[PDB]
This record gives structure tokens, sequence and C-alpha cells, in this order.
């Protein structure tokens, strides 16, 4: 009986971790998907969420500075990666030269004010020196999922997506990708946290002990995350 707030980049991963979770603990994971900032606002307004799996480390810590976090519950459950991606296999090269020289008019990022992966996109465009040239071409999704769908659907020619959305057991499994090297943005450290309303919930404690387990660790590394 555990309400879980899940940043959009971890939509697929948690649905999968929850099948084995239910079968192993008897507790059912009911999760909501969206942007980290949106969940921040909802949690501050009394949303019933009990566990918050963030796409950052900063916002769970911010909720702890604001008294919404069980102290001692904050841990890192996943480290993500940003990838320039397009379903079209010809378009996005393996050094990502298209950012510098492409002919594309639409570039999908996540709302960088609410979506950690969107902030990583803006950071990498900053340190690449392509902020002024790429800014006008940007288009924002409410969350990283919507930014990926803008490309998948055809409303943009490429976008900065979460590696979890294009990654196999080892490999990018679809389209054309450029692994954004980590030197260009802050590492995408994703912190989990138990909220005020999970202080003595057994489904919450069971879930965060299982997110540190072996079944969940093997699934989180199947999606391209590191630990
Ligand atoms: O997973 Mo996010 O918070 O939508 O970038
Ligand atoms: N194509």
């Amino acid at each position: 009986e555990v309400q879980v707030a899940v940043a959009a980049n971890f939509t697929a991963p948690i649905q999968a971790i929850a099948k084995e979770f239910e079968k192993d603990t008897g507790h059912r994971l009911v999760a909501a998907y969206g942007a980290t900032g949106q969940f921040y606002t909802q949690i501050k307004n009394g949303a019933p969420f009990q566990v918050f799996l963030s796409a950052d480390d900063s916002t769970p810590a911010k909720l702890e500075q604001e008294g919404e976090v069980v102290p001692g519950s904050r841990f890192t459950y996943a480290i993500g990666t940003l990838a320039l991606w397009s379903p079209k296999a010809g378009y996005v090269d393996a050094e990502g030269e298209v950012l510098k020289s492409g002919s594309f008019r639409h570039l999908s990022i996540a709302n960088p004010k609410t979506a950690p992966y969107g902030l990583a996109a803006t950071q990498a465009m900053d340190k690449l020196g392509l902020a002024a040239t790429l800014g006008p071409k940007l288009v924002e999704g409410q969350n990283i999922s919507q930014a990926y769908q803008f490309v998948s659907s055809g409303n943009a020619e490429l976008g900065f997506v979460a590696l979890s959305q294009i990654y196999k057991d080892g490999k990018v499994a679809t389209g054309s990708a450029w692994i954004v090297p980590t030197e260009l943005h802050d590492p995408i450290r994703q912190d989990a946290v138990i909220l005020n309303k999970g202080k003595d919930n057994a489904a919450a404690k069971a879930l965060v002990d299982y997110l540190k387990g072996a079944k969940a660790a093997a699934l989180i590394k199947s999606y391209g995350y590191e630990l």
C-alpha cells in the first residue's frame, strides 16, 4: 500500500521493479509519473505520495530543508545519463556534430525549471558553447517523457532524452544516439526519499530496502543507470 512519486525518466524502470516488488513483498507500488519540480509542488501542497524517487539529489534535499522528508531516508537509487537522440538512424551522429552544424529546426528538452534532465540539457548546451545558437530552436516538454515523445512522434528532429528511454541490456536499442559526456553537466544523481506521510509505513520501508536490493539493482542497471 505505497504511494510513490516518480520522475518521468524512471517511468518504465519502476513499473518493472514493482512487478517483482509485488511478487516479493506483497506490497503494491502505486506510482505517479511527472516532473521532479511538479512533484515538489504537489508534495508541498499535501499530495498523498509517501516515497519520492527524484531525478536529482537537490529537490529531495530541498524538501528536507522544508520539513517534508523523514531525516535519514535520503539515498541515491540511480545515476542517469543524457543522450542526444533521434529515431532516424542517419541524423544524429556518434560525436553529436549535428548540434554544431545540423539543419534541424526543433530540439526537444524537458522543462529545465522542473525537469532535472532538462537542466542537464541546458547545462551541456552551455558548456558546449551552443546556448545562444540553439536556444531559439528549443522546445520544452512538461517532463523528460514528453520531450522524448516530441521526437518519437515527429514534432522534433532530435532531443536530449534520458538514456533509460532508448537503452537495452548494454546498448542503445533504437534510432541514433550521442552519449552526452558527463563533463558538460552536473552528474544526474537521482535521490529517493521517504516523505512525512511514510514515516512508519511498511510498504515504504519495504520499497526502499528493495530499491537497494539485488533484483532492483539489476533492473536499474538494465536501463542504463549506474550505482
Ligand atoms: O525525469 Mo524528469 O524530472 O521529468 O527530468
Ligand atoms: N530517416
